[PDB]
């Protein structure tokens, strides 16, 4: 329980958590070469945890094996340098039960857990999922309506909170729901970039779950942690749209190809952002500098025809 | 006319998949739920969709359950399999086994959860859609994605694309069925409606799991207000909690699957069992699936599972 | 007397072919070539079919793969040939979950082997085979050369008081069949170039053959017609070729000849080389191309027709 | 140059110990009993693990579970002992995935057996071979006792050409090991009674040992304090009980009789009978409780306290 108690402490301690993006081979197989070149950048520039196979990092496109071998490769290439964190959530508690398990015992820092989508339950059945893995180490609820069509409401959130292996929440619903939580000690990190800042230093986050870190992780340690900086955030929020147009991780996609950090191959069902959203994407670099984005290549537009699109891989 | 075949039915049964008691299928209780349907009148069963907890199967179990279906009902009734995804490797790899299989059709929802572009929806649907007869599946409530008419009326020029399985409600079923788009009610309260006066088809059903019956009478012996008024409480009931929570706690007091749950459904509660009882009396039990009186049960009788 | 009529269906099936599975170029199953394979059987009289048998790289399958094959297979050809799935493993777990599954497709028998690799004690063999032969009409597999643990005559009689074991597909030799058969239990020949002397010298029922996906209407007349010492001296030559290195090698490479099967090879199985191909088109002139499957004239094919797959 | 160092890492283990997966009453592994057993090597001198090797049951495992035991192994013990995982099949395809998953995860080792059951030519063993000796340091398990197909020396020869080949674990005996070390392959024992001797008479640089599961600190002192005829026979009775039954039968009621493991079974396999159980305590006591792993008195153990899965 002391081990467990200073597990648990160490996920609450982070700010800045990268939901990082998993980059591909021609072929659609895992670019390990890329990946652990995108990890070594976020560390360089003040990131304190990644998500393996969050949402942006392509989770609900994996096999299981493909799944499993990302959370223990960067557990074992990184374990030592940052905090990883497997996201083992499923709509189906068997997956969630087994993914959890073998996360914990290859050695990964906490869990991120959704509540069941698509297959939505009541919410007795919403504690009954979460109480299957909350005693097998450090857990982040992960609370996102807009994608699992169901908000968890304060009173699972409460409820769970009473566990002293939940960390905290990663918080979508908005600031309002941020403040809830933290006003009675529970820790919230942000799932909103476009939100971060406010929740941050106004709603009593404690940092964020953030796409954005992915292209520009030193500004967004900027943002978390040396206090308000309303001008700073005004400047990312043009990049921060751009990203949102379509679906994440449909732009984090375009843009990381655009840098020239991971190779032009999407997984279906994501395609790229066009040919004008290409050259939108340019002059916010521009805007923004070059040196504030992941990687040493000049930006380019990319032609339609550079793009992979993989449906059998 | 392999397309033609699915196009005719008008009562589809969203087929619970009933377990036992260490969460494995009952594949006995199987067999006897989808005969039921067939001698009430059931033209077509979806296997493993929402109601039948395809999203809690492992592929092996699911394709599995599409090829023991086939080989014992698929000469006496229409198969088709849920093998949609959210991964199109996933739909890909599902959808091909099941044609492998033998099944009739696929059902083939959006992308739920990894939400895509409308020009990633259609890279989606047209990896499969070569595959054989497709139903397309709309259902923003479970998605959180519209799949907008602009999209179903480009899908609709595919000859493999047999029609939509629709749950936006009666004013969306008429937008299609008035452009000739074939068209099944995925709302059991607003079918009667959807059939007889917006153009619907029939229904995919979940109500059918329990009144076979009165489902097939309420798609072909015309307009009966009715009828559809004595049905609107068990309707009702049936959606106070997600589906399949209803369905599954119904089978469960009429002794046709064990009260056996995968996680994360939980029965509804005691209070809930007990106007079911009610429920049945006010329709008539002959009226509902099995032989058994109805039972309350416990709140211990009901085994809830997590490792599979 | 409803099982017992399922497992005599089985018992006198003569003529069992142990099917190539055949591929597309990135690996996965040919379903379109793979039909036409059980139909060239079935239109030759062949009375049943293994599904990922040995010579149909069950070893190479995932679970997935190999249960979608036997409910295809009984789908398509359920009602005019007898479908046995090997649902057999070296892991019982494994050979329990595959075997209940095939039934569920509602395959007629499964094939199932003593474990390999991971041999067992004589008793634990035992506990093996009793977890499954319950479930439906059943061939033991005895295979010592590539099991490396010989089922004893001991194991074969306790199993053969199940009325559900239908008999021993059988390798060790016409001697170890012969003490079968004198005993009244069913034995198939699992050995192409034994299985005439087998079936009219020591009373084994028929083959469960390789031979049979190359010239079935030869294996049948083999098997049926009577003693015929001049057509098993006709035949010996291909069996000796098919068999120079371990099957399935000369099976694939025969077929991808012959223009019924892509020249694609999952790994680790690589195809007889250019001098092989060649001594096959002699040993298909001389029995005559009538008698083989297909219609396309036999070619030797290029080293760069064959396709390696690993990740398949 | 990291390529080299990782496998001169390899190269230089002299006790490697095959260890034995413990199970729940369920079947399911206990990774409590299995820490403890890890924990017991690398205390008393064992320099290398392998991990679901054929004494570790790696044959009747899932994937899941394999791959998982291997990231287990490396996260909590990589540090103080080398994690060799046996990421073999006789599926290249299995071999391939299973083998990059388990380097991407940071095991130190593959261990690659020949395909079994479905045994392929030279020219298909040396292409199964190549698919994964390039991914990082390979000892290749040649154990024809169980794959009933010998790996040449013109196999291992042209394997060797590769700086990613560590070396041989090798079963045919000490003139084949010598073929290997005359010409400075590595090469470890696969035979506990034969070690000894390959060790200190024909350069074997050590064991692969299922021995070392009972009496890690004997086997240790074989290995390296020179040769011992009177401790290697006062070993072979032990050796010998070990294996009158197939491995991993005499290691998995040992350790059930020694109260590290749970007398839990996975199928195939069954304990030894209660005579054997009783010559096993008289065995302990010959050679003394204190060289045995744990700390309580051996039991001889009733047949009702043993329990095998088939659905695990
Ligand atoms: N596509 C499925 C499976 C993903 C499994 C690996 N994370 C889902 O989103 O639930
Ligand atoms: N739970 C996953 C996998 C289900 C796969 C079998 N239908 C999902 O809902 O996407
Ligand atoms: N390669 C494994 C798995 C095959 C499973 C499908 N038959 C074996 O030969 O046991
Ligand atoms: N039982 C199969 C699969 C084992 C997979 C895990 N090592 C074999 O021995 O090949
Ligand atoms: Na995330
Ligand atoms: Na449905
Ligand atoms: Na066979
Ligand atoms: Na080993």
């Amino acid at each position: 329980e002391d081990k467990n108690r200073t597990n648990t402490d160490d996920i609450r301690s982070l700010r800045v958590i990268t939901a990082i993006k998993t980059p591909y081979l021609p072929d659609g197989r895992f670019d390990l070469q890329a990946y652990d070149d995108l990890v070594n950048t976020q560390i360089e520039n003040g990131a304190e945890g990644v998500i393996v196979g969050g949402t942006t990092g392509e989770g609900q496109l994996m096999s299981w094996d493909e799944h499993i071998m990302l959370i223990g490769h960067t557990v074992n290439c990184f374990g030592g340098r940052i905090k990883v964190i497997g996201n083992t959530g499923s709509n189906s508690t068997r997956e969630a039960i087994h993914a959890t398990e073998q996360g914990f015992a290859m050695g990964m820092h906490g869990a991120l857990h959704i509540n069941p989508y698509y297959g939505k339950t009541s919410i007795e059945g919403m504690n009954a999922h979460f109480q299957t893995v909350l005693h097998m180490g450090p857990t982040i609820i992960y609370n996102v309506p807009g994608r699992t069509c169901q908000d968890i409401p304060p009173q699972v959130i409460f409820k769970l909170s009473q566990n002293p292996n939940m960390a905290g929440v990663k918080e979508c619903v908005g600031n309002n729901r941020v403040e809830e939580y933290t006003e009675k000690g529970i820790v919230v990190w942000s799932g909103n970039d476009d939100q971060c800042h406010d929740s941050r230093w106004d709603h009593g986050a404690t940092g964020v779950i953030s796409v954005t870190s992915n292209l520009v992780p030193g500004l967004m340690r900027k943002l978390m942690f040396e206090g308000r900086n309303s001008a700073l955030n005004a400047k990312l929020l043009p990049l921060m749209d751009w990203l949102f147009q379509e679906p994440n991780p449909i732009g984090v996609n375009t843009a990381l190809a655009q840098l020239g950090v991971a190779r032009p191959v999407f997984r279906l069902p994501y395609v790229p952002l066009p040919l004008s959203k290409r050259i939108e994407f340019v002059k916010l670099v521009k805007e923004i500098g070059r040196e504030h984005f992941v990687g040493d290549r000049d930006v380019q537009v990319l032609d339609d025809d550079d793009f992979i699109l993989i449906g059998r891989y």
